[PDB]
Parts: structure tokens; C-alpha cells; sequence
DNA sequence: GCGTGAA
DNA sequence: CAAGTGGCGCATAAGTATCAAAATAAGCCACTTGTTGTTGTTCTCTGGTTCACGC
DNA sequence: AGAGAACAACAACAAGTGGCTTATTTTGATACTTATGCGCCACTTG
DNA sequence: AGAGAACAACAACAAGTGGCTTATTTTGATACTTATGCGCCACTTG
């Protein structure tokens, strides 16, 4: 038979052996299979590595297999007490009915909090027996809305001390901005905190107090940052590092206190600009903003395969997808307009421009996706940005001439808008990159005594900078930044701070994007009548547990 | 207090279970009004009712499923219930009495066309009513064809072949009509009522005017965000709903105290002076009858063909 | 042919 | 001699009793903070987009 | 015409310390009968 | 007519082995339908 003629060959040694498949369960932990001469698997026949006997194969089950005395006694790791088959039926049944009579998500189920809700409810089950009246046990939405104000309130109250602790070390970096609702035309304040204690920033919210209805102006939100700062007893409000990138209003008001640019609407408005310069490919772009709206009008999508993407929700350059999904299906998109009768839209419109354009801005969106990260340090990565973008767009002779106006576009914008409007403190950042060969330029000349006067509040200062100044080393692949001089804290025990601040500040304001979302989120179409109180509470508790929890 | 019935918790009990009902409502971001759910006070029963019988040492995570198991589930007994229901169905339709209502409806994002179909009939001292299926008509354009097809399909699969004996109260539309033109098409009254309406108002262009001139009001109320400091915020300007413009009215009628206030001193105060109160309450008053006729008539729960 | 409207 | 009993009380004791001086809970009320509950109000959702078609 | 969601305003409330007179059980103790063995020890017999 | 106590010639019985046909379960490889479960993979949405 074709088991002891191949067990004969692989005991003799004819054939060899692989001991992993890369597979999920467990019986291939210890189970195995045998390939030919030639490098073929061997289908339909397994081998064990402790009973060395050739078992049977399938595809389709593998329950014959794991009844193997060998296999037996691993089993698996020892799990709580388990129940049959039925009692699953039934809860499958009991959880559909649940979420079929409140039309509500599927994947609600697997919600860590309801994992926390019955394991406390299977507990107390347990200890007080099988007739316990549940309608009483369960409370009413009002309590629950009462008792998440005042968690919410002493939850602050206990954490005021360390964001005291926080700030008197001049780690207070924190960006503000404005947004507005959908429904009630309401416009709400938001503000995040971001401080670091233990080897990694916290990204939590401070708060999010709506301004009533009065008209904007810049004493309402100065007042407004004032008493939000005021509900944790905070009267420093100076060393407060604040990143907005062009409210004017919010500027005025915050114009006494430190202000740093957003990077990353710069680079939006950078890109606006380069390609306002350009109308050769201005047009193609409203031609094929028309082209999507052409689609849509009709619901046209349909036909398509990979259907096209937002037009332009002013959320980062949509533009790009938009663009990717057009090329990437080109040939059916200009079938359908051939039978549509307004083929004359795309003769404006060549695909190797396409092409180029769509990898220098996914390039862009790299650098986009490189520097906006709230939760390892990303200030560090600014001034290579723009190393990177004047590289990229060197002047060839393979790209045409419009390319090139689009590029000299670009490093025009990028000379008179990016660095002119760059601060000390992006230089002060960039100057910490261990290894700092390329720049030995006025930079460290001002920087010398920038970090000097900063740090006034043997062990000499400037002898140590200099030995921070020849210390030396090349990038490794997994290097971390805020790592090494916790590593080197020793070394140096009061720039430490200085740097662990500087790391602190973000290369942009995202924080205030992602919590204007959540709100977008928390406020819907069905839900409007929520106040301005317990979305805060709801935001700060969800933060908090995200931050400084488990 | 507790005379040996279904036992109750102490205080602790009932903090600790507010706290991971707390914890849950905040950490999963879902509505408050959960907690209050019909089908969740019985999974709750289920719970304790196999914590008590399985002790306080169970694999928690096991015992509850994944989602796709749970569309999985769904589908086989929708189809085991509807093969269930299909009897008692036929033996209904099968005594003349069967009264569906028939309209499309256009989905909001992807735009996939949709067709619903209930029934109205009278089991026992009751008007028993369950929606039958809908059926999406693929992507090509509506057709009469198709929507008699997908109709007869669905009372096939669900044992019907007569398609006569049935009753349908509808629209006037043209492919609708000549959809089921060998049985009864009855006008819904709701929208022979509404076409009433408007060709009422359409006929007499200068009371046409004051509507103009409120809806222009609520307009401009909206568009500067005025209605902070109204006691009682505006309804839509005019969504085609069954007159809005009475609700409208209504309101404005309620706040034109408020309103003139405001519009004293805005400047254009000598806008809404143009009409008097007299005929907006007289036409209020012919809107509150003609509501009360809709708030009766329009009613699933109850005969109303008297 | 084009309202024709009734959705 | 030695295995069988009374006896001399006989020092012991598991039973019973009643005479005192204490160690406890029951029913009610004080009263002061904090705390839970119906029963109202107020803002959106579905009414709807072009084809059968005869007039 | 149902559909979910949610506050504000006023009634309502069980949860907790402090006075405390009125039942009533634990311990204690003196007080006295029944009956139960322990051991000398005669006290015999053949 | 009691009663007490003990051999005696038989005599009717068990406790503890092998031989044994003839069933009587147990261990074990394997041929299938059938209700769960990660995991990319979007992917369309605003
Ligand atoms: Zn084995």
C-alpha cells in the first residue's frame, strides 16, 4: 500500500522532512509532513514527530487527526470551565434577538466594556443564585448621565496634581482650534494636552467648552482658555506651547503668549499655491471633477468595477484617491463616456502626466502620513520634509516643461512661505538628530546661546554641550529618540528635560481634527439634543481611559 | 421588604452594576437609552440564570459568538421562519381577504432602487399586519415588467398564484398602473388630499404672497442664526411634508410677540406688517381640521375606510 | 412628438 | 488457697431545683444630608425625480 | 404618526447615627437527692 | 420426669484451583457532513 512503501522510504531516508506549515491550530505544532525528491509536498498522508506513523490527509476535515495518541496528551492550555453545545445555541439565539429588536450593529458584541458588563453580571449571578430580579438591578439613563458628570468631575479633580507636576517643568504643550456643528450651528472650543512622564507622551484632552452663541472674538476665547485652565487651578498660562496654524481671531487673542505654525495645513496651502500657479493642469483637474459629477448625477457607478472617490471634502487633498481611482480603471471609464456621447471631455487629459503626478503626491501623502503621528514624537522629521520635496522635484529633461513650471512652482512656495515662517524652536529640534554631520552652519551658532539663556532656570553647561557636540552616531532602523537620552539622562541631567520638552511639542495639530470627529461621532442626525456638558464629560472620560488607564 | 419572592441586592450590588454600565456607555460610544432595551433586560436573565447554574470560574469570552456567525443565524431563520409562516400566508390569501400596499423607494447613498411589500388582513378581533420581503430591483432602470416579475416572485415564494383576488391601495403612477392593471388600483387618499392642496394654494397667487413672505422670514431667520434667542426654534422652510407651512404657521403664529420684537429694531419689520393676524388664524383654523382629518385617517392600527 | 404628472 | 458476695459507708456525681444581678434586641422616633423617580418639553426621520404614452 | 433620544423642573425617597424603654436569655450559685462504683474485708466453702 | 453439659460415628458440606467453549467489550484507523472563527480586504461612506 502507498503509506508503507512511503514509511519504508522516508525511515530509509530517501525523502525529507518539514516540521512547520504555518498553520493556526495546534496539531501541527507537533505534527508534520514529508516532500518528495524533487521538492513536492506530499498531499493526502501526514507524519508525527513523536510516534513517527504516517496518518491520513484532508483538506476538508482534520478531526480524524487530533485523536492521536501522541497528539493527545498536548492538548491545550488549561481555559475557565466551559459549557456544551446547547447552552452556545441559545446564547447565539438570545444575542440575536437582542440585536435584531433594537436595530442595532453587529459588531457590537464584541465590545470590551459589554466583556466587562457580563463577566461582572455572570460574577454576581454566580454568588447570589439564579433568582435575582434584574429589572431594579439595571439603572435609568438620567442616573447614568448624573454619575458620568460627577466621575468626569472628580476624575479631573484627582488628575489637576500631575498636570500641575506637568506644567511647573515647562513640559506644556497643547494646540486649540475652532470647529463647527452640523445641526445647531453651535461652535464649540477644543483643546488637547500632551506631556511626557513615563518614556512616552500622554495625548489626553484638557476639555471641550462650547463658547454659547456669541459672536466669535478673541476675549471670548481667551476667557474661555482661562477658565478651562482655572477648573484644574492653573495661573501659569505663559510657558503654554500653542500650535495653530491661521486663526486670526485666536491669534489675536494668544498673540502675547508663545504661538508656533501648523506644519501641516502649510503644506496643504503649499500645494494650493503650486498648483494655483499652473492653469495647463488646473483645467484637467475640473475636467475631471465634472467627469466624477458626470457619474454621479446619473448613478453611473454602478458599471464600474472600483468605484471613484470623493471629489473634494477640503479633509487633506481628496484629490489624490480621486485621482488614483480615475487612473487605475482608465480603460473602462472611457468606454463608458465613449457610448455616453461626451467623448470630447477626455481628449484634454494624457495618462502619463497621470502617472507622474499621481507619484509625486503619493509622495506627498507619504510625508503627509510621516509627520502627522500624535503618538510617537514626530517634530524631529521637518526640515528633511523639505530636503525630500526639493529633491524630488529636480528639474529633468524625461518630465515636460509644465512639470517643470509645476516644480519651480513648488520650491518657489515652498522658499517664501515654509522657512520664513519657521520658528528657532523647529531649528532647536532638528539640531538633536544624533547624527548631525550635514549642519555645522550659523544654526548651532544661534542655538548656542538660544539653548543657554533657555536653560538659565564642573557640571558646566557649555562644556557639556560641546561633549553633546562631539558625540556621534549613525541612524539605526529601530532607533528611538526619547529611548536614548532617557538612556543618556545620566549623561546629562538637566538637558534631558530640555530635550524631553522639545520632544513634546507636535509637528501639528491632528489631536484637535481626531476630537472634532469623535464629537462629529457622539453628535448625529438622531441624537441633537445633547449638551455641550456631557459630550466633555463623555470625550474626557473616553481619553483618559484610552491614556491613563490600563 | 422581599417577603421570600425574586431576590434583590444590597447597595454595593447596585453601585458596582451602575459603574460597569457607566463603563460601557462611555467606552463603546453608545446611545444612554441601551440600558432600557426590551431584548437586554432578557439577555440579562439569560446571563445570570447560567452564571447561577455554571458558577463564577466560566470561560466569559467563549460563550459569546462573532458577528458573522450572528448574520449567519439570522439568515437561516429568517428563511425557517418565513417556510413556517408561508402557511398560515397562503390559507389568508386564499379567502380573498389580503389588502398590501405597493410604492418604491430610492436608497440615499448608493442609490439602489428598493420595493416593499406588507399586508393589512384581520385574524382574530384584530388587524394583523406584517411586512412581507423587499426586494431591490437590481440596477436597471424601472420598468412595469420587472416590478409585476419581482411581485409575483415574492408571493410565489411565499405560495401565492392567484394575484387577483388581492387588494392594493397605491399611487397614480403610470408604471405602477399598468404593473397590476388586471386587479384593483385604488389612489391613496393622503395623496389625492395633498394634490387638493396644492392646486388650493396654487390658484390664489396673492394669499400665495404671505406664504412667500413667512418662508423668506424663516429663511432669513436661519441664515443669520436667530433662532438663539427665539423661545421656540423654526421647522423647514417647505420640505413637501404634508404641509410643513401649517406647522409653520403655528409657529409663528406663537412667537409673532418675539418675532416683531426682533424685527423692530433689524429693519424689516414693514415686511410682515403687509398681512393681518385674522386671515393667517382663519387658514390656521382650516389647517388644524385638515390636520385632525390626517392624524385620524392616517392610522395603520385601526379601520379608517368608514 | 411632448407634455403629463405624480411621484 | 480462691472465686465468688454483702457491707461499711463512701467519697462521687450525673441529676434536679430556685434565688439574684446582669447582658441584650425590639418598636419607635430624631433628623440631615445626599439621592432616585415620572412627566413633562424640544428637535429630526419617511413621505420624491423621468417614463409609461397617451394626449 | 410612529420612529428613536434627552434634558429641566419639582416631587420623592431609602440610607444612616442617636435617644431608650421594655423583654429575657447567660452565667452563677446555693441547695438538695439517687445511685454508682472502689476497695478493703471479712467471710465464707472445699 | 425434668435439666445441666460433652463426646461419637457418620455425614452432609465449602474454600480454593484448572479446563473451557462461547460470547463480550475495548482500542483504533478512517469516510463524511456542518455549525464556528481569524483575517485581510476591502470599500464605500462623509
Ligand atoms: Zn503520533
Amino acid at each position: 500500500m502507498d503509506n508503507l512503501e512511503v514509511k519504508a522510504k522516508i525511515n530509509q531516508g530517501l525523502y525529507k522532512i518539514t516540521p512547520r506549515h504555518k498553520g493556526t491550530s495546534f496539531i501541527w505544532n507537533v505534527l508534520a509532513d514529508i516532500q518528495k525528491e524533487d521538492d513536492t509536498l506530499v498531499e493526502g498522508w501526514v507524519f508525527c514527530r513523536k510516534c513517527e506513523k504516517v496518518l491520513k490527509y484532508t483538506t476538508r476535515q482534520t478531526s480524524n487527526l487530533c485523536r492521536h495518541k501522541c497528539c493527545a496528551s498536548l492538548k491545550q492550555s488549561r481555559e475557565l470551565k466551559t459549557v456544551s453545545a446547547d447552552c452556545k445555541k441559545e446564547a447565539i439565539e438570545k444575542c440575536a434577538q437582542w440585536v435584531v429588536r433594537d436595530c442595532r450593529p453587529f459588531s457590537a458584541v464584541s465590545g470590551s466594556g459589554f466583556i466587562d458588563m457580563i463577566k461582572f453580571f455572570i460574577k454576581v449571578g454566580a454568588e447570589y443564585g439564579e433568582h435575582v430580579n434584574v429589572e431594579e438591578l439595571l439603572p435609568s439613563p438620567i442616573t447614568l448621565s448624573r454619575k458620568v458628570t460627577s466621575d468626569a468631575k472628580e476624575k479631573k479633580a484627582l488628575i489637576s496634581r500631575e498636570i500641575k507636576s506637568a506644567v511647573e517643568k515647562d513640559g506644556a504643550s497643547a494646540t486649540i482650534d475652532l470647529w463647527t456643528d452640523n445641526y445647531i450651528k453651535r461652535n464649540f472650543l477644543g483643546v488637547t494636552l500632551h506631556y511626557h512622564e513615563n518614556n512616552e507622551l500622554r495625548d489626553l484632552i484638557l476639555g471641550l467648552k462650547s463658547l454659547d452663541f456669541e459672536r466669535s472674538t478673541a476675549e471670548n476665547i481667551y476667557k474661555k482658555l482661562k477658565a478651562i485652565f482655572s477648573q484644574f487651578n492653573v495661573e501659569d498660562l505663559s510657558s503654554i506651547k500653542f500650535v495653530t496654524d491661521r486663526g486670526a481671531n485666536v491669534v489675536k487673542s494668544l498673540a502675547n503668549n508663545i504661538r508656533i505654525n501648523c506644519s501641516s495645513h502649510l503644506l496643504s496651502n503649499v500645494l494650493e499655491n503650486s498648483f494655483e500657479e499652473t492653469p495647463e493642469l488646473n483645467m484637467p483637474i475640473l475636467a475631471c471633477k465634472n467627469i466624477v459629477k458626470y457619474f454621479k448625477k446619473a448613478n453611473l457607478q454602478h458599471r464600474l468595477r472600483s468605484s471613484l472617490k470623493s471629489e473634494c471634502p477640503t479633509r487633506w487633498n481628496s484629490t489624490y484617491t480621486m485621482l488614483r481611482s480615475i487612473l487605475d480603471n482608465w480603460e473602462s471609464v472611457i468606454q463608458i463616456l465613449s457610448e455616453a456621447g461626451e467623448t470630447q471631455r477626455i481628449v484634454h487629459i494624457n495618462k502619463s502626466i497621470i502617472q507622474t503626478m499621481v507619484n509625486i503626491l503619493d509622495g506627498f501623502e507619504r510625508i503627509f502620513k510621516e509627520l502627522q503621528t500624535c503618538s510617537s514624537p514626530s517634530l524631529c522629521f521637518v526640515v528633511p520634509s523639505i530636503l525630500k520635496v526639493k529633491e524630488i522635484c529636480s528639474p529633468d529633461v524625461g518630465d515636460v516643461a509644465d512639470i517643470a513650471k509645476l516644480k519651480v512652482n513648488i520650491i518657489k512656495n515652498v522658499r517664501i512661505i515654509w522657512e520664513e515662517n519657521l520658528s528657532i524652536w523647529h531649528y532647536t529640534a532638528f539640531f538633536f538628530y544624533p547624527p548631525a554631520l550635514h549642519m555645522q552652519q550659523e544654526k548651532v551658532a544661534q542655538i548656542k546661546e538660544f539653548c543657554l539663556s533657555k536653560m538659565e532656570d564642573p557640571v558646566c553647561p557649555s562644556d557639556e554641550f560641546e561633549f553633546y557636540r562631539k558625540e556621534i552616531v549613525i541612524l539605526s532602523e529601530d532607533f528611538k529618540v526619547m529611548e536614548w537620552w532617557n538612556l543618556n539622562s545620566k549623561k546629562y541631567p538637566k538637558l534631558s528635560k530640555l530635550a524631553l520638552s522639545l520632544l513634546s511639542i507636535p509637528a501639528s495639530s491632528a489631536a484637535s481634527e481626531r476630537t472634532f470627529s469623535l464629537a462629529g461621532n457622539i453628535i448625529t442626525e438622531k441624537r441633537n439634543r445633547i449638551g455641550q456638558q456631557t459630550v466633555d464629560s463623555l470625550l474626557f472620560l473616553n481619553s483618559f481611559y484610552k491614556n491613563f488607564c490600563k
